[PDB]
């Protein structure tokens, strides 16, 4: 019933009971795990409030006081007579960092008690949630000292559309498929910088262009909104002895701020809440450089370097790629701006396993997604037995609303 | 769509549906509340266990529902019915062993399934006999550098008599020996199975790549102690392409990979001693047996010899001492002509064994955190490539120690 938990480096053992609290279904069964795919193939909504309203104020240590009471008797009375209800601005807060808590993907959770959640509930157009969003990218970037936010736009209603930011992220290169077939920029933003075009951006030609937000209001067509340059820090990559780096005209932008996941408290569901946090150096210099179907650098890097590309056995890729993950922390630690390797993170997350385990008696966690893309075993994680499961307040993937 | 599990592969944008698991009839770790994946060890029931590999066995050689088939399956339910096991036919035992790796799930090499050697040991009846047929197995497999892969299976489990069973978790392993300080000299993960041949008589050494002798056990006899003569045992010795000091570190390595106390289980049938063998994935050595922190732990001596940034982080030292490593151990099994595959040839080998076996069954069952290399993850073509897991017989099972 309670899975026994161990660390292979280590030796210790420790034994999940938090996963008993999963009240959804993950994609595995007896028969067989599907841990390793990335997307899942009024009494209800109820009981999903009182469930969250008794989180609260357990954490306020007040259960069972009056106000507990009286809150629980309000949800009751709200969605009897309109089937549903809304938050508290307290409890949206307490439901936001709960969510990025239950996070199974996400390695940077011991700053999880730290978030600036800013209401933006009170959003009635594209033009408002574009306000919100030039307001979240000045306060999360900070000059380079990355401050860890959210803003919550107006939840899902009824037979009424949603809000939502189509762009994954606030900050993204546009993607030109050329018409040899190849790209020019970001491959994996190809579709959004159509749909940008169509809506009538009008494109540029480069490698990293800054794509324009489209964001929705309600049963609208999405509207189309260019972020202000001076707002959007972006780090030139250089190398800190390969001289011939720079000459590549590389360059990522400072902050990492997914737009497109749902938040879901209490049975209530936030279609456009963009967070942010800071980048872990691999997530550029290994997957968004060297992916195959992403900028794939490595091969012109290391022939830069005169590596021998012509067997796998020389391990030039290995090799590539850990000079451009070098440079990236080289390059963002000379901007001064917020970055943490994969060794610190990692070693950061081994701590919040332990806290967790006191706290709650476990913690959920995606070990395919948490163990780093280059140097795996040589992080404390690989060596680290984690159970997955689904608790809420949680962040969800949904349809692209195209 | 169709009603079996979605896979998809994220480089390629291709997809394709697993219809094999329908076939899987043992459960795993998992459950919809939540996945255990990630966890290393998470006469009416012979019978039916034993028809599904008649089933498989004749499926495979195209005569299902024929005379020999159905005659087969009265064997087996008439000999489990007087004796209460059974038997298998020599090409049996053969289709069974492969059919044991082809179904491994956390085995990279299965491309190279269908080669195996299967070395019938079925007549063995002592532990002096089980160490003869080790060391021609050794000397078959290794083929001076050459290797061979290849599988020597011994005597089934039988109604009460003991099992044959070798203690070794390895045919080739090094000696691991407790330090007054508390330390290890030689290998962490060999302490107790060193000390298990300390007091059985064995004189230990006192370096840190000292082979170790075997602990065989015959049924119900005390374990018996052999030491490979070591001519048989054929090692490495790691020097670096280009930085001529990593050869003074006098680091070293066996060239075969010998798995000895895996159970091997066909048609409901056990066997507790079947060592099997293949060839190094150069990532095993240069990564996991050479740098993990439990182990040989090696990545300081060497960052400091490559004169890096050890106090902090961010200089990547690790990963840079690990990347010279993995290359000693690629360029010096090169060197000796030993046989050895780098985990880029590996994986991408792998896929294609995942093509293979699309058309062929409907899918590979595959535990990705055990495919994917330690080092360099996502530039391996797998990391990309979403991987269904499930349990199918014949299989290689762990079982418990026999002390
Ligand atoms: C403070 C610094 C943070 C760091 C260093 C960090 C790091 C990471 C990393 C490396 C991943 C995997 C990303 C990928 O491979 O695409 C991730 C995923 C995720 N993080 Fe964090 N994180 C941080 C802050 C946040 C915040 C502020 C939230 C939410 C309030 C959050 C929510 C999540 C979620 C929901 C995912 C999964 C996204 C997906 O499935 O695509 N993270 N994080
Ligand atoms: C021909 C070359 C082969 C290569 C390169 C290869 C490579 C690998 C690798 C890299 C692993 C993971 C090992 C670890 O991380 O400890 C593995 C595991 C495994 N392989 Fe293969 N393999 C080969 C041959 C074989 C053969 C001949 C068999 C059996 C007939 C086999 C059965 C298995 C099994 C059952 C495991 C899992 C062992 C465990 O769970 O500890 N392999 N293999
Ligand atoms: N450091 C962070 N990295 C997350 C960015 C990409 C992630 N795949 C989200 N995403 O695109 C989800 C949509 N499929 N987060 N952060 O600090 O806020
Ligand atoms: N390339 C190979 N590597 C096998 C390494 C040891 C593995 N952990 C099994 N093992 O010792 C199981 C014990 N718990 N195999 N081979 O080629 O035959
Ligand atoms: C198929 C496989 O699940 C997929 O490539 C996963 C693996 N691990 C990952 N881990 C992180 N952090 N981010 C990712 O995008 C992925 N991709
Ligand atoms: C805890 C975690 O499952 C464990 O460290 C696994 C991860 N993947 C692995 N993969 C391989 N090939 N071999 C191993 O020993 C492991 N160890
Ligand atoms: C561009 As080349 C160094
Ligand atoms: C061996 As030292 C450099
Ligand atoms: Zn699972």
């Amino acid at each position: 019933k309670f899975p026994r938990v161990k660390n292979w480096e280590l030796g210790s053992i420790t034994y999940d009971t938090l996963c008993a609290q999963s009240q959804q279904d993950g994609p595995c069964t007896p028969r067989r795990c599907l841990g390793s795919l990335v997307l899942p193939r009024a009494e209800q909504l109820l009981s999903q409030a009182r469930d969250f309203i008794n989180q609260y104020y357990s954490s306020i240590k007040r259960s069972g006081s009056q106000a507990h009471e009286e809150r629980l008797q309000e949800v009751e009375a709200e969605v009897a007579s309109t089937g549903t209800y809304h938050l508290r601005e307290s409890e949206l807060v307490f439901g936001a960092k709960q969510a990025w808590r239950n996070a199974p993907r996400c390695v940077g959770r011991i700053q999880w008690g730290k978030l600036q959640v800013f209401d933006a509930r009170d959003c009635s157009s594209a033009q408002e949630m574009f306000t919100y969003i030039c307001n979240h990218i000045k306060y999360a970037t900070n000059r380079g000292n990355l401050r860890s936010a959210i803003t919550v736009f107006p939840q899902r209603a009824p037979g009424r559309g949603d809000f939502r930011i189509w762009n994954s992220q606030l900050v993204r290169y546009a993607g030109y498929r050329q018409q040899d077939g190849s790209v020019r920029g970001d491959p994996a933003n190809v579709e959004i910088t159509e749909l940008c075009i169509q809506h009538g951006w009008t494109p540029g030609n480069g490698r990293f262009d800054v794509l324009p937000l489209l964001l929705q209001a309600p049963d609208e067509a999405p509207e189309l909104f260019v972020l202000p340059p001076e707002l959007v820090l972006e780090v030139p990559l250089e190398h800190p002895t390969l001289e011939w780096f720079a000459a590549l005209g590389l360059r990522w932008y400072a902050l990492p701020a997914v737009s497109n996941m749902l938040l879901e408290i209490g049975g209530l569901e936030f279609s456009a809440a963009p967070f942010s946090g800071w980048y872990m150096s691999t997530e550029i210099g290994t997957r968004n450089l060297c992916d195959p179907h992403r900028y794939n650098i490595l091969e012109d890097v290391a022939v830069c370097m005169d590596l021998d590309t012509r067997t796998t056995s020389s391990l030039w890729k290995d090799k590539a790629a850990v000079e451009i993950n070098l440079a990236v922390l080289h390059s963002f630690q000379l901007a001064k701006v917020t970055i943490v390797d994969h060794h610190a993170a990692t070693v950061s997350f081994m701590k919040h396993l332990d806290n967790e385990q006191k706290a709650r008696g476990g913690c959920p966690a995606d070990w395919a997604w948490i163990v780093p893309p280059i140097s795996g075993s040589l992080t404390p994680v690989f060596h680290q037995e984690m159970v997955n499961y689904i608790l809420s307040p949680a962040f969800r993937y949904q349809p692209d609303p195209w």
